[PDB]
């Protein structure tokens, strides 16, 4: 029915030691908007207490993704918050803001983070920030298998997550066995990262496992797109995707 989205490639994230409390991999590498508008890059850490220092950020929204740890966040319009694992944290620079994310004391943070470009009409926005612990967010259920919706939609389930640019983020938990398909807009660009187990995904059955990143084709806008997932062991991925920014980075 639905066009069917392929795997147009495979990356299997390399992970660094940057200093006796940090690792590091880059998921999606800085420097190369104009494949993964809107996305600039994601990375993912593991890390201890005092890692990073505050930093500024402007014209970008950053996305964090707990996979294990207790994150103490802080920022400079909202100041501080927590997040617990599967916890998801949605920041808005946009005309600037200050932040710093660090584990409580004794604590190991395993993270994802997404930065998401904002358009020149909204580079200035305000400044916001959204808590979205993972027990609020609405879920499809279905037999063996459940998509929480972080932001987006996923077949018309809808997560109330404010957005400037359209993303749709969903968190899928699939039994082995299990096929689940996910629908996206033609025009958005996106794609997912295994945390545990293995499967196979899109029209080609393109195997993938913990550890990589899929990237999906791309397609027209106005058409109904859909990515099929079958797990064949227990699987659990984040799949990202949003409406290219389409803007001269
Ligand atoms: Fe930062």
């Amino acid at each position: 029915m639905a066009i069917q989205r392929r795997i147009r490639r495979v990356k299997t994230v390399q992970m660094t030691t940057n200093s006796p409390i940090h690792r590091s991999g880059s998921v999606l590498e800085p420097g190369n908007w104009q494949e993964y508008d809107p996305f600039l890059l994601l990375m993912e850490d593991i890390f201890e207490r005092g890692t990073f220092d505050v930093h500024p950020h402007r014209g970008i929204e950053t996305v964090t993704y707990v996979i294990s740890g207790e994150l103490e966040h802080f920022d400079s319009k909202a100041g501080h918050s927590t997040l617990g694992p599967g916890d998801v944290q949605w920041m808005t620079a946009g005309r600037g803001v200050v932040h710093k994310e660090d584990p409580a004391s004794g604590s190991t943070v395993h993270s994802l983070q997404l930065w998401v470009n904002l358009p020149s009409a909204y580079k200035m926005t305000e400044p916001r920030y959204q808590n979205l612990r993972s027990k609020d967010m609405p879920v499809r259920k279905e037999e063996g298998a459940t998509i929480r919706v972080f932001s987006g939609s996923s077949k018309g389930v809808k997560a109330p997550t404010k957005n400037i640019v359209p993303v749709t983020m969903v968190e899928m938990i699939v039994e082995p066995g299990t096929t689940v398909v996910q629908d996206l807009p033609g025009h958005y660009n996106g794609f997912l990262y295994i945390l545990e187990g293995s499967g196979v995904f899109g029209a080609d059955n393109i195997e993938g496992k913990a550890g990589q990143a899929l990237f999906f084709s791309r397609h027209n806008r106005g058409e109904e797109t859909e990515l099929n997932v079958t797990a064949r062991e227990k699987l659990r991925l984040l799949l990202y995707a949003g409406e290219p920014v389409n803007e001269p980075v």
